[PDB]
C-alpha cells in the first residue's frame, strides 16, 4: 500500500541524482532552454524532499541543497576526469594558435593547459550553472564548489608529478618556475578566499621549492659572470663617475640592477608559507654577499695598479664605489623585510656589512700608504729647513725672520700636498671615504715626523752595556717653530669643519706619541708646571 509509494518516491528522487550528477553534460550551458530544465530538475528535487520532510514525518535527513551540493560534486569529478583526459585536444581546439599525451616529465606544457582548461570549467560554474541553480543561495554556490572541488583534484595530481619531476629534473628552471606563478594565480583567484582555505597556509609552495632552490643556484652563476663583463665595461671606460653628483661608476650600479631584478623574481611568486620565503632568502643573501665580496676582491687585486700620480681621481671612485655596496645593500637589506627578514638571512648581510666595510679601509690604507715616499721626502725636507733655523735678531738686521715666517718655510715642502690633493679629494670623495682617506693620511704624518726630523738619540757602548745617548736639544727658536708648524698642520686637517673633528686630532694617539717624541728635543720652552 503506502510501502509500494516509498519505493516510488525513492526511485523518482535516485532517477534525478543521477540526472544532477552529471548536469554539465546533460545541462550544457549553451542552451537556456536546457539551463531552464536544470533548474526545473532541481525545483522538482526540493519539492519531492520538502513533501517527505513533512509528510514522511519520519526523519528525512537528504536535506535538498547537500544532495545538490553532492551531485554538483560528482559532476566536477567527472568533468576533472573529461578535461584531464582530452587536455591536449580541448586546449589546441580553443586555446590554440600556431598548431604519452597526459602528464610528462621530459615537459611541463600539459599542466599549463590544464590549468586554462581548470579556470574555463570555475568561470562557466560561476557564469552559468550559479544564477541557475538559486534555491539554496546560502548553502549551494556552485561557484565555488567548482572552485574547491577542481583545485583539490588539480592539487593531487600536480603534487604528485612535482614530486616525480624533483627527482629528475629533465625541465629548465623557467619552466618550473612559470608554472609556480600560473600555480600562485590560479590558488589566489578562485582557492585563497574560499572557507576551506581562508584560514591556514597553503601547501603548493612546497610543492615547487626544490626547484626554485636550484633557479637561485642557477640564478647566483650567472650573476657572478655578469659581475666580470660590468667591470670590463668599466674598466675599459676608465671607471667614469655616472655623473658630477654620482661619486661611482656604472658598474656599481649594474650589479645592484641585477641583483634586484632576481630579487624580484622571488616576489612576483608571493610565496604564502613563511618558512619557505624564509628559506629563500636566507639562499639569496648567500648570493648577495659572494657577489659583493667578488666585487671587493676584483678591486683590491687591481687596486695597487691604480695608485699613482697619473689616475689619481680613479683610486678615488673605487672607494667610492665599495661604499656604494654598503648602502645600496642596506636599502636591499630592507627590501628583504628588514628585521622581519629572517634571522640567519639577516646575519648573513649584517656579517657582509661587516667585511664590506673593512675593505674599505684596507683601501683607503693601501691608498695613503701610496704617498709615503712622497711624504717621507717631504719630512727630511722639512726637518733640514728646521735645522737651519736660528735667532737673527741679536743684530740690528730688521730682515729678521719670525717664528712663524719660518712655520710656513718648514710647512712649504708638504704643503703641496694639502691644497693640490685634499682639496681634490673632498671634491671627489664621499663624506665617508674622506673621513678615512685622511685619518689614514694623518697617522702617516705623524708618524713620518716621529722618525725624520726628531732623529731620535741612538744607542752606544757607554761602560759595559748599550745605553741611549741624550738628545740634542733643538734651539728656543727652533722648538716654537716646530710647535706652531704642527699645530697648523692639524688645523689644514680640520679644515675648519669639512676635514676630522678637532675632538679626534687632539686624542689622536699618533699626535701624543709625536708630541712625547718632541718633549725630549723641547726642554729648552717646555714648561714644569703646566
Amino acid at each position: 500500500g503506502k510501502e509500494r509509494f516509498v519505493k516510488l518516491l525513492d526511485q523518482l528522487h535516485n532517477s534525478l541524482r543521477i540526472d544532477l550528477s552529471m548536469y554539465r553534460n546533460n545541462f550544457p550551458a549553451s542552451s537556456p532552454e536546457r539551463l531552464q530544465d536544470l533548474k526545473s530538475t532541481v525545483d522538482l528535487l526540493t519539492s519531492i524532499t520538502f513533501f517527505r520532510m513533512k509528510v514522511q514525518e519520519l526523519q528525512s535527513p537528504p536535506r535538498a541543497s547537500q544532495v545538490v551540493k553532492d551531485c554538483v560534486k560528482a559532476c566536477l569529478n567527472s568533468t576533472y576526469e573529461y578535461i584531464f583526459n582530452n587536455c591536449h585536444e580541448l586546449y589546441g581546439r580553443e586555446y590554440q594558435t600556431d598548431p604519452e599525451q597526459g602528464p610528462s616529465i621530459k615537459n611541463l606544457d600539459f599542466w599549463s593547459k590544464l590549468i586554462t582548461l581548470i579556470v574555463s570549467i570555475i568561470e562557466e560554474d560561476k557564469n552559468s550553472y550559479t544564477p541557475c541553480l538559486n534555491q539554496f543561495p546560502q548553502e549551494l554556490n556552485v561557484g565555488k564548489i567548482s572552485a574547491e572541488v577542481m583545485w583539490s583534484l588539480f592539487a593531487q595530481d600536480m603534487k604528485y608529478a612535482m614530486e616525480e619531476h624533483d627527482k629528475h629534473r629533465l625541465c629548465k628552471s623557467a619552466d618550473y618556475m612559470n608554472l609556480h606563478f600560473k600555480v600562485k594565480w590560479l590558488y589566489n583567484e578562485y582557492v585563497a578566499e574560499l572557507p576551506t582555505f581562508k584560514d591556514r597556509v597553503p601547501e603548493y609552495p612546497a610543492w615547487f621549492e626544490p626547484f626554485v632552490i636550484q633557479w637561485l643556484d642557477e640564478n647566483e652563476e650567472v650573476s657572478r659572470d655578469f659581475l666580470h663583463g660590468a667591470l670590463e665595461r668599466d674598466k675599459k671606460d676608465g671607471f667614469q663617475q655616472t655623473s658630477e653628483h654620482a661619486l661611482f661608476s656604472c658598474s656599481v650600479v649594474d650589479v645592484f640592477s641585477q641583483l634586484n631584478q632576481s630579487f624580484e623574481i622571488i616576489k612576483k611568486l608571493e610565496c604564502p608559507d613563511p618558512q619557505i620565503v624564509g628559506h629563500y632568502m636566507r639562499r639569496f643573501a648567500k648570493t648577495i654577499s659572494n657577489v659583493l665580496l667578488q666585487y671587493a676582491d676584483i678591486v683590491s687585486k687591481d687596486f695597487a695598479s691604480y695608485c699613482s700620480k697619473e689616475k689619481e681621481k680613479v683610486p678615488c671612485i673605487l672607494m667610492n664605489n665599495t661604499q656604494q655596496l654598503r648602502v645600496q645593500l642596506e636599502k636591499m637589506f630592507e627590501a628583504m623585510g628588514g628585521k622581519e627578514l629572517d634571522a640567519e638571512a639577516s646575519g648573513t648581510l649584517k656579517e657582509l656589512q661587516v667585511k664590506l666595510n673593512n675593505v674599505l679601509d684596507e683601501l683607503s690604507h693601501v691608498f695613503a700608504t701610496s704617498f709615503q715616499p712622497h711624504i717621507e721626502e717631504c719630512v727630511r725636507q722639512m726637518g733640514d729647513i728646521l735645522s737651519q733655523v736660528k735667532g737673527t735678531g741679536n743684530v740690528p738686521a730688521s730682515a729678521c725672520s719670525s717664528v712663524a715666517q719660518d712655520a710656513d718655510n718648514v710647512l712649504q715642502p708638504i704643503m703641496d700636498l694639502l691644497d693640490s690633493n685634499l682639496t681634490l679629494f673632498a671634491k671627489i670623495c664621499e663624506k665617508t671615504v674622506l673621513k678615512r682617506v685622511l685619518k689614514e693620511l694623518w697617522k702617516l704624518v705623524m708618524n713620518t715626523m716621529e722618525r725624520t726630523i726628531v732623529l731620535p738619540p741612538e744607542f752606544s757602548k757607554l761602560k759595559d752595556h748599550m745605553v741611549r745617548e741624550e738628545a740634542k736639544s733643538l734651539t728656543p727658536k727652533q722648538c716654537a717653530v716646530v710647535e706652531l708648524a704642527l699645530d697648523t698642520i692639524k688645523q689644514y686637517f680640520h679644515a675648519g669643519g669639512v676635514g676630522l673633528k678637532k675632538t679626534f686630532l687632539e686624542k689622536s694617539p699618533d699626535l701624543q706619541s709625536l708630541r712625547y717624541a718632541l718633549s725630549l728635543y723641547t726642554q729648552a720652552t717646555d714648561l714644569l708646571i703646566k
